[PDB]
């Protein structure tokens, strides 16, 4: 499925199994901070399913780290630390459910959250080793999943398939291509050049995940004596380092995310950049003619 986070869906707390578990009084003999934790997942999930991922995480962290700043309307929690940790666990699984299983957003999150929630500890809870999660969906969970992998993936490579970036490069408008088109000999020429590309121009998800990447344009150009020309080839992309680059932050919460990035390693001691492969090719088949 190609749910690349372009559409907005309608969701409420009651769409999420974890919230429902928290809100079922039959489950809870007494008042409980664990019950409160389950309830809290509902409103965060509502945000997540539409890609509003910075605010829920920032609200948790701001509590944990005593920033004394805005909680973005979220309730203060008994253990905002435990909820931040579990969301970091759940978010990449939700993203992977979309990619691997073609789950819709809500199903993907409920599937991801269909597990026990013991208190996280310093003895292997949660279990971060999940080598099967190796490719991003390119949708509403992808930026959060990429951040989670920064915190806990221990340097392992992730793949963002090029077609899931949702980019729409205009080769004819690239100055390098225009240059090649004018400077190439008559007849058939091999074309191969590199160009930086701001993915945010095309795709909020890509922009908030990989940001600027380097494309490679490769193919065969033919310039005919009639003035006609054609180019057939493809666009590929080089691996791109995920290092939580502030250039990629969405404006509204950029200050908060920058602060988070500077502090998160205090608590997530394995935080480290990792390569994002951007495998595959986008076909190019274009043509035109000289203006003279
Ligand atoms: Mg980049």
């Amino acid at each position: 499925v190609m749910d690349l986070g372009t559409t907005t869906i309608v969701a409420g707390q009651g769409d999420f199994s974890a919230y429902n578990y928290g809100n079922n009084g039959a489950n809870w003999p007494a008042p409980s901070p664990a019950q409160v934790g389950y309830i809290s997942k509902g409103q965060r999930d509502v945000a997540y399913v539409n890609g509003d991922w910075e605010k829920p995480l920032l609200a948790l962290w701001a509590q944990w780290a005593n920033w004394g700043t805005t909680l973005y309307g979220y309730p203060s929690l008994p253990f905002p630390n435990y909820e931040f940790i579990w969301d970091i666990f759940d978010l990449p699984q939700a993203d992977y459910n979309q990619f691997s299983l073609g789950d819709d957003r809500i199903t993907a999150m409920n599937r991801a959250q269909n597990h026990q929630y013991p208190f996280p500890n310093n003895e292997g809870i949660p279990s971060w080793d999940r080598p099967k999660i190796d490719t991003f969906n390119g949708g509403v969970y992808t930026p959060a999943a990429a951040f989670a992998h920064y915190l806990t993936g221990k340097g392992k490579k992730m793949n963002f398939p090029i077609e899931r970036l949702n980019i729409k490069p205009n080769v004819k408008a690239m100055p390098q291509f225009i240059g090649v088109l004018t400077s190439s000999p008559m007849g058939q020429t091999t074309v191969d050049f590199n160009v930086p590309y701001a993915t945010a121009k095309d795709s909020w998800v890509a922009g908030n995940t990989v940001g600027e990447i380097t494309l490679r344009i490769v193919g065969i150009l033919v310039k005919s004596t009639s003035g006609q020309w054609s180019f057939r080839g493809e666009i590929r992309a080089y691996d791109d380092l995920y290092d939580f680059n502030p250039s990629n932050h969405r404006t509204e919460t950029a200050e908060g995310m920058t602060r988070l990035g500077r502090e998160v390693g205090q608590k997530f001691k394995d935080t480290t950049p990792y390569p994002i492969g951007i495998p595959g090719a986008i076909p190019v088949n274009i043509s035109g003619r000289s203006h003279h």
